[PDB]
DNA sequence: GCGATCACGTA
DNA sequence: GTACGTGATCGCA
C-alpha cells in the first residue's frame, strides 16, 4: 500500500508550485541549530522528497521558502522555522498549520504527531513519529526509504487534511483564532527562541559556590539535630527521621508514606529546630539544583545564551509552557531565588531588560465576563482588589481592614478564580469548612454578578459540552456530567476557570502580535524575549527605553476592549532582577 | 535506561 | 480549588 512520490535527486520548477503541503523534518525534540533530516513537498503536481543538503543548497528551493506568496500548509511550522533560522534561511508563507489547527480543535487530544491530527478525521494513511523514529535510546532516523515514505505521507496527510480542518475551525468560529492569533504567533515564539536569552554564567557559578557552601553549613546542621546522617532529599529517609526517630507528628500523610512538604514542615516547625533548617536546605537545594545547575546545563556555551521552546500547542487553557529550560518559573518569591534573575542579563552591551506586566488580569477578565457592578466599579477605581474584598466580605471601612483581614481576602479572591471550594479555601486559609464556607457565602453577596456567572457558566459547559474564551478558545468538559462528586467538581472548576485564564491567555498573545507590528512601524531594535502568562520581558538599546515606557503598556492595555480598563505596570533595568 | 513519586519553582 | 516543567530518589529491567 506504499504511496508514490518522486525521491527527487534535484529541485525542480514544479516542486515550486505556489500551494504545497511542505515538510522540513526535524527529529531532534529540541530543533535549536538541529539538523534536517529531510523534506517532503505535495502539491498539484506531485509528491516529492528532497535531501536537505540538495534542497537547502538550491537556490530557486530556498527563494520559494522564502517567498511569502508561496504558500505552505505544514504541521508545527515553528519548528522547522527555527531549525531554518539557525541555518540563516527564512521561512515564509505559512498559511496552515495543522498543530495548530489541532490543537485548536481540541486540546485535550495532546496532538503532537501529523498521525494524531489525522487520526481526528478518520484519516490513517500515515504513521505516528514515535513508530518510524522509536523513543528514548531507541531513537534514530531510520534509512532513507523508510524516512522519505513518512514525510511523504505526512505532507500528504497535511495536504488532505487542511480544508476539513480549516472548515471545521470556521463552525467554531474559531478561523480567525488561528488565521490572525496562533499563526502570527506562532512565528514571533520563532523569532524569540532563535534570538535567545543571554545568560551571566560567571554570576551563576558564583551564587552555585555561595549556595554550595550555605548548603553544606545547613546539610551538617540537620544531620547534628537527627543525631545521624541520611539523604535529606528522600522523603523516605526524611520520614523516618522526622515521625520515627523525632518522633514529630504526622499531620498528612501521601500516596506511599509521611508527608514532608513544605506546608506540612510548616506547621511542625515549632516542635523540632531540625524542620526551620530542612525547609532551608529544601529552599537553597532548590536553587542550586534547578537553576544553577539545571541553567547552566542548557546554556549554549557559544553564545552564553539559553534558547527555551514555548510549546504553544500543549495547554488546556491556551497559556504557552516553557523547556529546556522553563523560563516561565524562574524565582521571585523569596529574595534569595529571585537574585537567579541578576543572571539574565541584555544580549548587548548599551542594552536593558525592560519588563511589562498585566496588573489582575485575570480579576479584571473576571469582572468583565462575569458583569459584576461591583467588581467593575473597583477597578474602574483602580482600588486595591484584595482590601476591596476584605472590605466587603468582612463588612468594614478601609482603615479597618487588618493585614490578616487582606491576606484572606486574597486567599478567597484566588480561590474564587480557580474554582472556589469551601474544602479547598480551609485547607489554604487552615480553617474548618463552615468557616470556608461563610467567606465564600459573604463573597458572593457582595458579587453577586461573580455567583451567577460561576453557576452560569457551569449550566452553559453542560449544555453546550464546552466552554470558551474571549477569542473562541474551547475546552471540552465531557466530565462535567459525571456522576462522580469528585470528578465532575473538578470540571465544574475548569468551567470557571478556563474562560478566565483562557481568555487572559488570549489577551496576551493579541498583545505580542500588536507589539511586534508597533515595533517594526517604529523600527526600534527592541525585541520580544520572554512572556510569562500576564508579562512580557523585552530587551533593547537604552536609548528605546524612554519610547518603550510609553509604546509596550498602551498596546498591552489596548489589545482588546473589556468593560473594565487593563493596567500594565513596567519597569527596566541592567538585568532581569532589576527590571522591578 | 525508564517511569512513578514527591517535591517545588512560576502565573 | 487553575495551568504548567524539572530534578532527586528509587525500584524494576
Ligand atoms: O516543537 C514543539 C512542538 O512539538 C511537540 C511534538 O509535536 O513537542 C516536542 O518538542 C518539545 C520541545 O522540544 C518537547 O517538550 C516535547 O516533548 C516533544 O514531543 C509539540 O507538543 C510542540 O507543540
Ligand atoms: O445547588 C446548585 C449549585 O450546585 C452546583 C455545584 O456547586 O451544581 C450542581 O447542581 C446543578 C443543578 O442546578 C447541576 O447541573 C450540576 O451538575 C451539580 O453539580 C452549582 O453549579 C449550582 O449553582
Ligand atoms: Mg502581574
Amino acid at each position: 500500500a506504499k504511496m508514490a512520490f518522486t525521491l527527487a535527486d534535484r529541485v525542480t520548477e514544479e516542486m515550486l508550485a505556489d500551494k504545497a503541503a511542505l515538510v522540513v523534518e526535524v527529529v531532534e525534540e529540541n530543533y535549536h541549530d538541529a539538523p534536517i533530516v529531510g523534506i517532503a513537498v505535495v502539491n498539484e503536481h506531485g509528491r516529492f522528497f528532497l535531501r536537505p543538503e540538495t534542497a537547502l543548497a538550491d537556490p530557486q528551493f530556498v527563494a520559494w521558502l522564502g517567498d511569502e506568496t508561496k504558500k505552505k500548509s505544514m504541521f508545527d511550522s515553528k519548528r522547522a522555522a527555527v531549525a531554518l533560522k539557525w541555518k540563516g534561511i527564512e521561512l515564509c508563507g505559512v498559511s496552515f498549520d495543522l498543530l495548530l489547527a489541532a490543537y485548536l480543535l481540541d486540546p485535550a487530544q495532546g496532538v503532537d504527531d501529523v498521525a494524531a491530527a489525522a487520526k481526528m478525521k478518520q484519516y490513517e494513511a500515515v504513521r505516528p513519529d514515535e513508530a518510524v523514529y522509536g523513543k528514548g535510546a531507541k531513537r534514530a532516523v531510520p534509512d532513507e526509504p523508510v524516512l522519505a515514505e513518512h514525510l511523504v505521507r505526512k505532507a500528504a496527510a497535511i495536504w488532505e487534511l487542511e480544508r476539513p480542518f480549516l472548515d471545521e475551525l470556521r463552525r467554531n468560529e474559531q478561523d480567525r483564532l488561528l488565521v490572525e492569533l496562533e499563526q502570527p504567533l506562532s512565528s514571533i515564539l520563532a523569532e524569540m527562541e532563535f534570538a535567545g536569552v543571554k545568560v551571566d554564567t560567571k554570576r551563576l557559578e558564583q551564587m552555585g559556590k555561595e549556595l554550595a557552601e550555605q548548603l553544606g553549613t545547613v546539610e551538617q546542621r540537620i544531620y547534628e539535630l537527627a543525631g545521624q546522617e541520611f539523604n535529606i532529599n528522600s522523603p523516605k529517609q526524611l520520614g523516618v527521621i522526622l515521625f520515627e526517630k523525632l518522633q514529630l507528628p504526622v499531620l498528612k500523610k501521601t500516596k506511599t508514606g509521611y508527608s514532608t512538604s513544605a506546608d506540612v514542615l510548616e506547621k511542625l516547625a515549632p516542635y523540632h529546630e531540625i524542620v526551620e533548617n530542612i525547609l532551608h536546605y529544601r529552599q537553597l537545594g532548590k536553587l542550586q539544583s534547578t537553576y544553577i545547575e539545571g541553567l547552566l546545563k542548557v546554556v549554549r556555551p557559544d553564545t552564553k545564551k539559553v534558547h527555551t521552546i514555548f510549546n504553544q500547542a500543549l495547554t488546556q487553557t491556551g497559556r504557552l509552557s516553557s523547556t529546556e529550560p522553563n523560563l516561565q518559573n524562574i524565582p521571585i518569591r523569596l529574595e534569595e531565588g529571585r537574585k537567579i534573575r541578576q543572571a539574565f542579563v541584555p544580549s548587548e552591551s548599551d542594552w536593558l531588560i525592560f519588563a511589562a506586566d498585566y496588573s489582575q488580569i485575570e480579576l479584571r477578565v473576571l469582572a468583565h465576563i462575569a458583569e459584576d457592578d461591583n467588581l467593575m466599579e473597583a477597578f474602574r477605581r483602580d482600588l486595591d482588589i484584595h482590601t476591596k474584598t476584605a472590605m466587603d466580605i468582612f463588612q468594614v471601612s478601609e482603615d479597618e481592614v487588618t493585614p490578616n483581614m487582606r491576606r484572606q481576602a486574597k486567599a478567597v479572591n484566588f480561590g474564587i478564580v480557580y474554582g472556589i471550594s469551601d474544602y479547598g479555601l480551609a485547607q489554604n486559609l487552615n480553617i474548618s469548612r463552615k468557616e470556608a464556607a461563610e467567606f465564600i457565602e459573604r463573597y458572593f453577596e457582595s458579587f453577586p454578578g461573580v455567583k451567577r456567572y460561576m453557576e452560569n457558566i457551569v449550566q452553559e459547559a453542560k449544555q453546550k459540552g464546552y466552554v470558551t474564551t474571549l477569542l473562541h478558545r474551547r475546552r471540552y468538559l465531557p466530565d462535567i456530567t459525571s456522576r462522580n462528586f469528585n470528578v465532575r467538581s473538578f470540571a465544574e472548576r475548569m468551567a470557571m476557570n478556563t474562560p478566565i485564564q483562557g481568555s487572559a491567555a488570549d489577551i496576551i498573545k493579541k498583545a505580542m502580535i500588536d507589539l511586534n507590528a508597533r515595533l517594526k512601524e517604529e523600527r526600534l531594535q527592541a525585541h520580544l524575549l520572554l512572556q510569562v502568562h500576564d508579562e512580557l520581558i523585552l530587551e533593547a538599546p537604552k536609548e528605546e527605553m524612554e519610547r518603550l515606557c510609553r509604546l509596550v503598556p498602551e498596546v498591552m492595555e489596548q489589545a482588546v476592549t473589556l468593560r473594565v480598563p487593563l493596567k500594565v505596570d513596567y519597569h527596566y533595568g541592567s538585568t532581569w532582577y532589576d527590571a522591578k
